[PDB]
């Protein structure tokens, strides 16, 4: 049998393939060979291609992929197209993928949409339980978007409930005009620094702190991106810079490493960027994220049947005859992949339950210390070697 | 339209600019709101807005007006009475957190001048103000911004 | 005391040590000082003489 994906990217308007399409197309075609999920249906795939941060060419885009007809939908990463793919969809019963974190606003009554990013809500009390632990009182907050304000609320909330003083700082639009924000900050003696931005905002941000002197063993930084491993940290190795994060890929595991490693030939078929400081041939977790998404949407389909696509129309909002039991489906799916085990959470469609490993820079390299959880809390094996028994 | 309805209002729109109007004149919503201005900005019909919603830094339509005054300058506003006042702990109680960034300068004051911030949020019932009043005062706050 | 190329390898080991502050103070006695490159040096407060 044939089922049918729509897909849609923000593309470069350039030479190379964006990002999370190449992992979109290789998950598709690895999930047809290994012959162990969907035994007697093959996937076909359907990728359409918007301008940058526009809605309206992705609402025209989807409806084109909802007349062609699709089991489901994987949207864009900016919030605004996201939000009309995702009332286009929760309208015609189709469901709606999203791999990059949007802000949800409260009064949406949408119930046709899963995401699989983790939730700044367990963030952000991983982050609160890691600055707990590290015994801080006074703590700078640089964030780089507006919307990241909303992303850190229970950071800014906390010192109603702690005793921990909070100084936040805005990152300015240009990239490379960080030197009088560290200047500010080295003026005012702050040496407890929590950075949400990108992984390349983060590797520009730690080029002008090494610039401006900022990397020092006196000082200690909190990254909030998932992707500080795939940073260079080879020119502050030695310089005895406390940096700690959070990493969602699981590499210990020997599948993941031979899938990235898979991967790697693609990524280097990409070019590089000599003064980015980013290791070449690393999976970017939003890739990752892609891929265990449609490795949970094929291990909901797997129980399905019954899979008929139906070609609908926008012109009528008439919904689709099976998307309940799909919904139920992919909201009741248990499915470890890359990011370690992806349970969707009851009452909304995004993720709350997942394991993050804390790594943090040593002199040898990056190295993983600490286990989180939601309902662990936090482990710290280094702090869990002291057993008077 | 319904209650915050992207698809709905887009199709609304569609409709009256099938009809042919001179400007459309926005919902109160945000993500309508933001697709009726893409709708607006790709077909080049006006678009007025009258409540304020939250502005993507990298969106770059040009079609659009907006008639809420702009909150930067309103948290300038709060800044200059807060600095009249002569105030030390003030405490903002914020009810959506959309409202967070419409507070932004007042947020980053601390890294200007000598202040402290309590930060609380309503809860999602809005007869719940209750335990947060006894929040505040235990807490011993008296300059709440609201 | 060293020939200015190898003032130039050892100001680069010292940024990668972190060793390059305000709180810090160089003094080199070769005369070619001003060859030196101390663009990524001039903004970490270091005192070079
Ligand atoms: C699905 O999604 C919903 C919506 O988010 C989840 O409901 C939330 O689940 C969170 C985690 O289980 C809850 O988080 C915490 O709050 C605990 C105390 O808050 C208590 O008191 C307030 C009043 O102040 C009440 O309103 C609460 O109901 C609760 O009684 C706190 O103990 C928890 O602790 C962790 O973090 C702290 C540090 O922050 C550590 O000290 C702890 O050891 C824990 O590590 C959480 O902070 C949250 O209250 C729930 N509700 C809401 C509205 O957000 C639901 O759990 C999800 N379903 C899942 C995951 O299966
Ligand atoms: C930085 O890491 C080293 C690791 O050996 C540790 O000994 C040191 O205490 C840390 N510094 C701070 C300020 O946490
Ligand atoms: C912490 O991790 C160790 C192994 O890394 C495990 O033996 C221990 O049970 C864990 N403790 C908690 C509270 O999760
Ligand atoms: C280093 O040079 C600066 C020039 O800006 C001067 O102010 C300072 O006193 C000098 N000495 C030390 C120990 O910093």
């Amino acid at each position: 049998h044939v089922l049918r994906f729509g897909g849609i990217f923000e593309y470069v308007e350039s030479g190379p393939m964006g990002a999370e399409e190449l992992a979109f197309r290789f998950a598709v075609n690895t999930i047809n060979r290994n012959r162990t999920l969907l035994p007697n249906t093959t996937l076909t795939y359907d990728t359409q291609k918007i301008n940058l941060y526009d809605s309206f060419e992705a609402s025209k885009k989807a409806c084109d992929q909802l007349s062609l007809g699709v089991a489901a939908i994987f949207g864009p990463s900016h919030s605004s197209s996201a939000n009309a793919v995702q009332s286009i969809c929760n309208a015609l019963g189709v469901p709606h993928i999203q791999t990059r974190w949007k802000h949800q606003v409260s009064d949406n009554k949408d119930s046709f949409y899963v995401s699989l990013y983790p939730d700044f809500s367990s963030l952000s009390r991983a982050i609160l339980d890691l600055v707990q632990f590290f015994k801080w009182k006074t703590v700078t907050v640089v964030y780089d978007d507006s919307t990241g304000l909303i992303r850190l609320q229970e950071l800014i909330k906390a010192p109603s409930r702690y005793n921990l003083r909070l100084k936040i700082r805005q990152l300015p639009a240009d990239t490379k005009d960080a030197k009088p924000l560290l200047k500010e900050m080295k003026r005012g003696k702050e040496f407890h620094v929590i950075f949400d931005c990108s992984h390349e905002m983060a590797a520009g941000i730690l080029k002008q702190a090494l610039a401006m002197g900022m990397m020092t063993e006196y000082y200690h930084y909190i990254f909030t991106t998932l992707d500080l491993f795939a940073l260079d940290v080879e020119p502050y190795r030695y310089s005895g810079v406390n940096m700690t994060g959070f990493r969602i890929l699981n590499t210990e595991n020997t599948q993941v490493s031979s899938i990235i490693e898979k991967w790697s030939m693609e990524r280097l078929q990409a070019p590089p960027k000599p003064d980015s400081g980013l290791l070449d041939g690393f999976m970017t977790t939003d890739a990752a994220l892609m891929y265990d998404a449609v490795h949970v949407v094929s291990v909901a389909v797997q129980q399905f049947p019954q899979m008929t696509v139906s070609s609908l129309q926008c012109n009528r909002h008439k919904p689709w005859r099976f998307g309940t039991r799909f919904m139920s489906l992919i909201k009741e799916a248990h499915w470890e992949g890359l990011t370690g085990r992806i349970t969707f959470n009851k009452t909304n469609g995004l993720r709350t339950d997942f394991d993050l490993d804390v790594i943090s820079l040593k002199e040898e390299g990056l190295e993983k210390i600490g286990t989180w959880d939601p309902a662990s809390g936090l482990n710290m094996t280094e702090s869990q070697k002291g057993k008077p028994a």
